[PDB]
């Protein structure tokens, strides 16, 4: 469970899906926006960094399983709910989508343009991405003469909990020890 | 009874400075936010104020709407201050104000950039100043339905050149106050 | 004497002369270049925002005569002469760049053997010109007109031949009273 | 450690880290002079200070020159160490590239296999050369002119396999016997 490894890879992780990270964080979040556009461009940025992870990442990685025993990145949007001047209930409403890496691979992009990503800022909570990698650390392969392979639970928030005009982007990892499902490491061929 | 959160009121100035005010930094310079040092930087910071409060309904990530002016119109209010004409010129200052509607600032092109009011003399520019009301509700605190107070934004951009040293500083003020929401659309929303 | 007001200015003009001017000095020096390109740029730069300070400045500024009555920039070179590769000789050229000069469309003196530099034999650049400004607030009070000329320097130093220019600007700002001179957009 | 003239030595190795080093904020990041987190990143970074080699003829404000090699011919080595696929588990491979290499256009050099990292087993990437550069500051009385030679080498670091590559840029300077080679000029 080395703490460094688990840490290097967070910090990579967050250069990778997060569109602008300046290199340290901004505060308890890593990073904000103020507009509508830079916040739909850092929720695609962080999807389509999933799909080409294959040609960025410089690490050992690879592909993780979820919760149904899949490949690909989920994305949940929490809004206040709707009814019928201010139409809102205190009544929370969580949506979720699936994004499996076909999906994310079929040209046009069909997800890009989907009724779940046009968000509703005045009652939007907060958009959630969620996907697992798997990572090896190949400083421990000839010392214990079996890899350390680290699973990463990771997890992008796009807290607008405040409603103050500026979205606060978080970026969690959760890093376990794992055993080897032999996935295929993106660089090997 | 005291109502106003302090977080809210400073949390949205804070996203205002980013919206409306060109290449801020996110950290003001000084006393003022930022500054500029040419004719061009200084139109740029005067125009894209104005187009972004034209395009807020897709800008903001907040719960605003457009806020009834000093005068119950809706839209903002451009004015100049500057040594009137003379001989290398008391009173010796003129006041030139222009109130542009949300009709005005739609019409595309904007007949409002090409007038004479925004053809500014710098050598006897005293100060030109951007105000506009925005109207804002903390849905974190109503816990209600219906009688939804919202914070009435009095937004003021100053663009000082009042030293006559070759920069302009661009100052943001912004005054909350508590208010009846009063019949006024919330941007993203729809029915 | 209004020390605010000559150290305001020399802000004002570091940004409007130094190319990509950070707005803080980088140490005794305002900036410095690392290579050819950027060293050409940042000259050009500077002569080109005078040619156009017409259109840039937000001060009451004008041209300045220099000290023979004449409008326009001086640029000077300090080259080594032809060495190895007397204790050392240094070939100052200079060129007096008048406002005709550059405003004739297409500008000659940017295609000049003056300009095409030989740094590794290159000490330095010198980029001088006067400037006459007015405090507006001296005026806003009493009748007292109180101007300002303003000797401008840009120095481009090469002399450490590290691979590294400092540039420098320097401002000396001296209380002379104006005779109805030309203001930037005055009619 | 003779006639130690450390501005001198110093004030080049900074000027080298803007010059071959893309994107080079101006201050080191760490221990190390800046960092890479993508494949396009680390490829750019590696063939930019390749190419400022190939050009610092146009480039460079000092007075330098290229550098021999114990080839006696003039060009920059890059090394690379991987992990063998599958006593020693890392594979090392090493290339040369020529001036007349550099300059044939297209470069034929870029479009390489020895430039297709893998970059799951990469250990590091290692471009070292050879430049001289003279002090003028020491020449101008007509006395004593002081030549250095500078053994720069950059390297883009993934031993640590955790999805940044650190590149440190490194310059030994000596002062040698002053074979007055080209000085662009």
């Amino acid at each position: 469970l080395v703490v460094a490894f688990k840490e290097d890879n967070t910090v990579a992780f967050k250069h990778l899906f997060l569109k602008g990270y300046s290199g340290t964080d901004e505060d308890d979040y890593s990073c904000s926006v103020y507009t509508q556009e830079d916040a739909y461009e850092s929720i695609f940025f962080a999807i389509n960094q999933y799909h080409q992870l294959k040609d960025i990442t410089l690490g050992t990685l690879g592909y993780g399983e979820n919760e149904d025993n899949r490949i690909g990145l989920k994305v949940c949007k929490q809004h206040y709910k709707k009814g019928t001047t201010l139409n809102i209930d205190n009544d929370v409403e969580l949506d979720c989508v699936q994004l499996d890496l076909q999906d994310l691979s079929k040209k046009p992009p069909d997800w890009k343009n989907s009724s779940f990503f046009r968000l509703e800022f005045y009652r939007l909570l907060q958009v959630e991405i969620s996907f697992h990698l798997k990572g090896i650390d190949l400083q421990t392969i000839h010392s214990r003469e079996l890899p350390d392979c680290y699973v990463f639970q990771n997890t992008i928030i796009f807290d607008n909990k405040a409603h103050s005009g500026k979205i606060k982007i978080y970026f969690d990892s959760d890093a376990k020890i794992e055993e080897c499902k032999d996935l295929n490491i993106f660089g090997s061929t």
